[PDB]
């Protein structure tokens, strides 16, 4: 079997993507941001308190004849943007793209902390990293691409997100005309749970390319890209009037600048972010001082290759028994 389905940012500064997922019978669609960097499928619901609920489509799991209780399920998530959520769970059927998944665990949340419930297009998080990661207990859950995996085509999904535009999540197959060139492989440690690499080094706009290892994580839930200090100083150095603000919560720039392309290793291959994709805009409306696209993850504790890097590429999660990652450009 194989899936495809369409991603789309949700506002002007591609600040997220959603995805439309197939929940329940008779289907009930909810747009969800799809995150290689968590492992929970967890839904607004009727089960939401209500205040917290403001424009999201929920799932009503009385309304579906193929919802069961998870007797004793509870899950409890907080991501590294300080965001949270909390409820029980169902099993239900999910398709994604055409591709179905019976007795998935779908999280239904009783609680979301404000930024969810602020967010109107996100109806939820469908997570793609391992399923150690997955919050449930006493019975930990599979993420959805576990559960799909022995029936797709090749153990393998591909995001493929857009600049300013939509873009494609395919499941069980390569689309070979989605991306120029080859597709270049690299190693993954699971021991986090995500699918965590090590980049070869990178470049600022025409400058040279500096070798240096660069462990980060691939991660379709995070805005941006976060790399070690050194590397993002050298990145705005190159901005005039560029500048870390501690107030704002990181490196600001003139919007009046035309930003540098960043290029990151892949292996011998190179992946160049261009500058536009490094534009955030401006930090509040009308200011003239805008936010950047390139932060630094001190202080994180991991370097998170998030949209602003992944839009740049067609990247291939391959779960082959030995799980590797796969960059080309596009």
């Amino acid at each position: 079997s194989t899936g495809s389905a369409t991603t789309t940012p949700i506002d002007s500064l591609d600040d997220a993507y959603i995805t439309p997922v197939q929940i329940g019978t008779p289907a009930q669609t909810l747009n969800l941001d799809f995150d290689t960097g968590s492992s929970d499928l967890w839904v607004f619901s009727s089960e939401t308190t209500a205040s917290e609920v403001d424009g999201q489509t929920i799932y009503t799991p009385s309304k579906s004849t193929t919802a069961k209780l998870l007797s004793g399920a509870t899950w409890s998530i907080s991501y590294g943007d300080g965001s949270s959520s909390s409820g029980d769970v169902y099993t239900d059927t999910v398709s994604v793209g055409g591709l179905t998944v019976t007795g998935q665990a779908v999280e239904s949340a009783k609680k979301v902390s404000s930024s969810f419930t602020e967010d109107s297009t996100i109806d939820g998080l469908l997570g793609l990293a391992f399923s150690t990661l997955n919050t449930v207990s006493p019975t930990q859950q599979k993420t959805f691409f576990d559960n799909a995996k022995a029936s797709l085509d090749s153990p393998v999904f591909t995001a493929d997100l857009g600049y300013h535009a939509p873009g494609t999540y395919n499941f069980g197959f390569i689309d070979t005309t989605a991306y120029t060139g080859s597709i270049t492989y690299t190693a993954v440690s699971t021991k986090q749970g995500f699918w965590e690499w090590t980049s070869t080094g990178y470049a600022v706009g025409s400058g040279t390319f500096k070798s240096t290892s660069i462990d980060g994580i691939a991660d379709t839930g995070t805005t941006l890209l976060y790399l070690p200090a050194t590397v993002v100083s050298a990145y705005w150095a190159q901005v005039s009037g560029a500048k870390s603000s501690s107030s704002v919560g990181g490196y600001v720039f003139p919007c009046s600048a035309t930003l540098p392309s960043f290029t990151f290793g892949v292996g011998s291959a190179r992946i160049v972010i261009p500058g536009d994709y490094i534009d955030f805009g401006p930090i509040s409306t009308g200011s003239s001082s805008c936010f950047g696209g390139i932060q630094s993850s001190a202080g994180i504790g991991i370097n998170i290759f998030g949209d602003v890097a992944l839009k740049a590429a067609f990247v291939v999660f391959n779960g082959a028994t030995t799980p590797t990652l796969g960059f080309a450009s596009k």
